[PDB]
């Protein structure tokens, strides 16, 4: 679990969105596994606006942060699950590292701020849904 709080927005994995998230929906994209809902309280997370390929992610299944090198956002095939059939997930970045399904929502950060959130895994690769292109999260 986990989310990004920036301004009046809450960014979560779409497959983990709550009833309140859908009742206050701003934007959602199934192909990216992202959903953004509105909030009453102001958020203070900073979104990175960069092309970094190195950062640190929080892994709840180990209560640890790990430094990783990750690929640029791209279309990657993701196996079927109870939330989606087999498809290509867009804007996804991969790194060599540990993750379990419950790690989704963990933040990936670089020196400039929040890069994305844990969204996929398996076979020793962790995938993160990028948020750096969503310039409207700041305005
Ligand atoms: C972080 C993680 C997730 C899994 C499982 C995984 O990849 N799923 C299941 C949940 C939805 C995901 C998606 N974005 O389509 C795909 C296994 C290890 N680590
Ligand atoms: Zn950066």
């Amino acid at each position: 679990s986990g989310a990004i709080y920036v301004g009046n927005y809450r960014v979560v994995n779409r497959h983990l969105a709550t009833h309140n998230d859908w009742a206050n929906l701003v934007w959602e994209d199934s192909s990216r596994d992202l959903l953004v809902s509105s909030t009453t309280a102001q958020g203070c997370d900073t979104i990175a606006r960069c092309d970094c390929q190195t950062g640190v992610y929080y892994c709840s299944s180990r209560r640890k942060h790990y430094p990783v090198s990750f690929s640029k956002p791209s279309l990657i095939f993701v196996e079927a699950s109870e939330y989606y059939p087999a498809r290509y997930q867009s804007h996804l970045m991969l790194a060599v590292g540990h993750s379990e399904p419950g790690d989704c929502g963990g933040i990936l950060r670089c020196q400039h701020g929040v890069v994305g959130i844990v969204s996929t895994g398996g076979n020793g690769l962790v995938g993160f849904a990028d948020v750096r292109d969503l310039l409207w999260l700041d305005e």
